[PDB]
């Protein structure tokens, strides 16, 4: 089939950070996009990479991804309220999605 290590290993090289959090997979990068080769493969083995990777999560027990996902809950008015007073761009081209 296809080993987890070696999706993960083809987003390093690219660039892309994906790994398992929350029981789900999910990528971040700000380069160009992502390359349609790996995304295609990707969305097609996203159970592969969460069943193999949730593993790899648990064998060490620490380290691995963690961070993000803090808020959930929301609507618009995150928005209006920063329309209203905000500074700086903040990570402006950071494009991100869930395998």
């Amino acid at each position: 089939g296809i080993d987890a290590a070696q999706i993960v290993d083809e987003a390093l090289e690219q660039g892309i950070t994906l790994f398992v959090v929350n029981n789900r997979l999910q990528y971040e990068t700000s380069r160009d996009s992502i390359p349609t080769e790996l995304l295609n493969k990707w969305k097609q083995h996203k159970q592969e990479l969460i069943d193999f990777l949730n593993q790899l999560d648990s064998e060490e027990q620490t380290k691995g991804s963690g961070s993000g996902s803090g808020s959930g809950s929301g609507s618009l008015l995150k928005e209006k309220r920063k329309h209203f007073q905000a500074e700086q761009n903040s990570s402006q081209e950071y494009l991100r999605g869930e395998i």
